[PDB]
């Protein structure tokens, strides 16, 4: 209804975006284990903090969820993907 649902989307995004990009894997470091756990707390954290972070309609939230939910799903996609490859590169 105004820039605040906006800005709150974009308070996660530029947040998630500065957050993703200040990981730097140095050596094989730590495992995936701690790196996913770390990605699914994140994540879930959004999704019950966003619920509950909306205001106007039902519509405005449920979109904003979905939208939000599709980011991170994205967002993250290349982010497991090339840490994933990261640790298996490092092995022999």
């Amino acid at each position: 209804l105004l820039k605040a649902n906006k800005d709150l989307i974009s308070a996660g995004l530029k947040e998630f975006s500065v957050l993703l990009n200040q990981q730097v894997f140095n050596d094989p470091l730590v495992s995936e284990e701690d790196m996913v756990t770390v990605v699914e707390d994140w994540m879930n954290f959004y999704i019950n903090y966003y619920r509950q972070q909306v205001t106007g309609e039902p519509q405005e939230r449920d979109k904003a969820l979905q939208e939000l939910r599709q980011e991170l799903n994205t967002l993250a996609n290349p982010f497991l993907a090339k840490y994933r490859d990261f640790l298996k590169s490092h092995e022999l």
